[PDB]
């Protein structure tokens, strides 16, 4: 299988001192859990439970993510990633790290964030707001990509939004990792529906461009008002749903170019499928959310070859965002 290197931000970690990305060596400076009191539970998941809390020394509202038991190196990874990304635009801001008195697990203290995520609104935004928030998500991905980090779990549930203040934050960096050219990565990342083809075919030498595919899936879901857009019933079917849209021609080309192996009995199931036109998924209901710019943008995101997808910066420069960058910040 042919090796691959990111087209952008290729060597950003290489040009930084090892301390930046060598998270196993990172020495955690713990804060004091006694300075925070938990107010109410906001949610619970595989790896954490999330609480509203208060910094008692100054009454600041914060959000606390208490990690469930996990290998230390993954905890160190998320912490170091979060610390390197502090004050990046639209990325959740880590304010402190404490140990849970009870479980003894690390708990991450974040700037306050609204408890509404980008799945609760985003089947109802205007055309203008979809462009607006899409651009805000792009700032966070360009930023984290520029800092040598792949998020690897982009999806609506991982973007919190405060629509009334038009603020958004990309959250849940528990699956993120540092990009190093030549490194092979776990392909068991992302929710099925936002998994890029490279993950579906077990191609391990992937990069930031994985996030750009997931972003395209969110965009498709929003403008076509279908959630999810690629609704696979298992990992194989996810690729089949994709191939039914992008066609099999470009898929087989992609597999060849990286010398990817495809279980030949899966190939029999995929067969051949025509590349469909995006216009195919337009209906009276979603008409107003679609435009030529939107479809061109979507087309340049949802590409099999990861090397061919728009970079975050290229996407920020796409005509889809031409006007929305002139936003006059009305609340
Ligand atoms: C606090 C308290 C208990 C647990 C945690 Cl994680 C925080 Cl931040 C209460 N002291
Ligand atoms: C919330 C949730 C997860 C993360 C954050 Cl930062 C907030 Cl405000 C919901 N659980
Ligand atoms: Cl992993």
């Amino acid at each position: 299988p042919v090796p691959s290197r990111a087209r952008v931000y290729t060597d950003v970690n290489t040009h930084r001192p090892r301390e930046y990305w060598d998270y196993e060596s990172h020495v955690v400076e713990w804060g004091n859990q006694d300075d925070y009191q938990l107010v109410r539970k906001l949610g619970r998941g595989k790896y954490s439970e999330v609480f509203e809390a208060i910094n008692i020394t100054n009454n600041e509202k914060v959000v606390v993510k208490i990690l469930k038991p996990v290998k230390k190196k993954k905890i160190k990874r998320e912490i170091k990633i979060l610390e390197n990304l502090r004050g990046g635009p639209n990325i959740i801001t880590l304010a402190d790290i404490v140990k849970d008195p009870v479980s003894r697990t690390p708990a991450l203290v974040f700037e306050h964030v609204n408890n509404t995520d980008f799945k609760q609104l985003y089947q109802t935004l205007t055309d203008y707001d979809i462009r607006f928030y899409m651009y805000e998500i792009l700032k966070a991905l360009d930023y984290c990509h520029s800092m040598g980090i792949m998020h690897r779990d982009v999806k609506p549930h991982n973007v919190m939004i405060d629509h009334e203040h038009r603020k958004l934050r990309l959250i849940d960096w528990g699956l993120a990792e540092f990009y190093h050219p030549g490194q092979e990565y776990n392909v068991r990342v992302a929710s099925r529906y936002f998994k890029g083809p490279e993950l579906l075919v077990d191609y391990q030498m992937y990069d930031y461009s994985l996030d750009m595919w997931s972003l395209g899936c969110m965009l498709a879901s929003m403008i076509f008002r279908k959630e999810p857009f690629f609704h696979g019933h298992d990992n194989y079917d996810q690729l089949v749903r994709i191939a039914k849209v992008l066609g099999t021609e470009d898929l087989y080309d992609y597999i060849d170019k990286y010398n990817i192996e495809l279980d030949p009995r899966f190939n029999d199931i995929l067969g051949r499928h025509s590349r469909k036109r995006w216009e195919r998924f337009v209906h009276s209901e979603n008409q107003h959310l679609v435009s030529p710019e939107a479809l061109d943008f979507l087309d340049k995101l949802l590409r099999y070859d990861h090397q061919s997808r728009l970079t975050a910066r290229e996407a920020m420069e796409h005509p889809y965002f031409y006007t929305v960058v002139k936003d006059q910040a009305r609340m």
